């Protein structure tokens, strides 16, 4: 019954440097990220992302940037922007790793390793591939006609601190901050229909 | 001029399972730790630090464990326990992961890796050695009499969304929540005066 948005608001969202949230599916039970696209990251969009998410901020990529990075060849690995940033743990530094992740004149030596920013390497292929929130993150971007780099983190439950927020709650947060509720699986149907 | 708590009251609230906030010295442009210890961690206690701090969690270890676990031997590592939790990421999920780290009983096979905690291995000596953060939460669990690990994040500005907490903000906060705000140049002081 939880209403869904649509995957043309999502991308149209997306390309405007909204962010979306993103679950599995309809069912009730499911936690979900928050995602914007990385090129999209400012201090005030990741300030929003830390305030009301976990704050383990990730980033997933498309492999061809993983590999012009020498990052996670086809331990978890992290990175900061080298230059430009204070401690690395900020908002305002995060955003700027994000951006510089998704940047595509960046080099490997334009990050300092270890840092606080995690990078995934989402499957190519996007969610017909693999449905995860990874996936999800790289395809809404591709799709929004952005660089291929996301960034995602998954939202706390605000009426059970304990916990991640599910379906129901989800429905809330997005309407109560003006944000699309997506779920992967229309997401794949969309892709499906539309080649 | 900025009011600091004393290494007693830190030493009596970490061993009563409360946080206090490490900052290095009376400079007032230092980020500023919260802190608790790991033992102590409940799922009230972690939903309030990931509330208001960055929530890239981490756990000072002292070396021992460490290596009773094959972790950081004298990328990033990261944990999850495998009873008990669900994705890993949740504050009781969290709380679990640290509580099962401090506990002396516990083993490499407790653990999945990678995961959403992330640990760190504490100079011997502590803050006499390094004047770390991480040096300063295992100092603390130690004097509480508590097993030597600690829980850590850096606390967000909540004047200046963009930045981490400086000193005089850091004041406010502390007396907003009941908490001790102290130095690690005042624990350095106070751990040589008392051998
Ligand atoms: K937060
Ligand atoms: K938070």
């Amino acid at each position: 019954m939880t209403r869904l948005d649509s995957v043309e608001r999502a991308v149209a969202d997306i390309a405007a440097g909204k962010a979306v949230i993103v679950i599995d599916d309809e069912d009730r039970e499911n936690e979900g990220d928050l995602i914007f696209a990385a090129e999209k990251a400012t201090p005030e969009m990741v300030a929003f992302m830390v305030r009301y998410t976990s704050g383990y901020l990730c980033v997933p990529l498309d492999g061809a940037i993983c590999d012009r990075l020498g990052l996670l060849p086809m331990y978890t690995v992290t990175v900061d922007a080298r230059n430009g940033i204070g401690t690395g743990i900020s908002a305002s530094d995060r955003a700027t790793t994000m951006r510089l992740l998704a940047d595509p004149t960046s080099v490997a030596d334009d990050f300092t390793r270890p840092g606080h920013v995690v990078p995934l390497r989402a499957k190519d292929g996007g969610v017909l591939r693999r449905p995860g929130h990874t996936e999800a993150a790289v395809d809404l971007a591709r799709m929004a006609g952005l660089q291929p780099a996301g960034a995602i983190c998954e939202i706390v439950s605000q009426k059970d601190e304990g916990s991640m927020a599910h379906t129901d709650e989800l429905r809330v947060f997005a309407d109560e901050h003006g944000l699309a509720l997506i779920t992967i699986a229309d997401l794949i149907e969309w892709r499906r229909k539309h080649e």
